[PDB]
Order: C-alpha cells, then structure tokens, then sequence
C-alpha cells in the first residue's frame, strides 16, 4: 500500500490525456503491474531495479532538478523496500 501513481497523477497534472509513446512512458506503466504486484514476493526484485531505473530517467529529461517532484513516487517504492507488515488485520 502507498504505492500508487497511475496516470491518474499525471492526468491531473497534464490535466488533459496525453501519454507518450516510448520507454519513458514504460516507467509509468510499470505502475500498473506493481500495483496489483504490489510488495509481490516477485516485484521484490523488480522493486530495486525501479528505484535504479527511475535514478538513471529522472536525469535522462529532467535532469533541471525537476526530479524531486519524482522523488516523491521513489520514497513509496523505498518504503515497499522495507517490507513492513502494516496491514495487521484480522
């Protein structure tokens, strides 16, 4: 949980739909399979490579240091990273 970040997001920011057909947009799709994968016993070890991944695309186009506004999703997947057990439910 807490890791959430579709298109949803940047149709609110883009306000109007527009994705962009390239690699760039594969980052932003990977939402999709983490979500429903989400703290997936599987998605553990893409989970590192996307925090990896995202480093090498924040710098790739917004390298004006707009990626802290991207750090904001990278803390979510360092949070995943710890694996705690906040559900605690019965």
């Amino acid at each position: 949980m807490g890791v959430w970040t579709p298109e949803v997001l940047k149709a609110r920011a883009s306000v109007i739909g527009k994705p962009i057909g390239e690699s760039y947009k594969r980052i932003l799709a990977k939402l999709q399979r983490i979500h429903n994968s989400n703290i997936l016993d599987e998605r553990q070890g893409l989970m590192h490579e996307l925090m990896e991944l995202i480093d090498l695309y924040e710098e790739s186009q917004p390298s004006s240091e707009r990626l802290n506004a991207f750090r904001e999703l990278r803390t979510q997947l360092e949070k995943a990273l710890g694996l705690e057990h906040h559900h605690h439910h019965h």
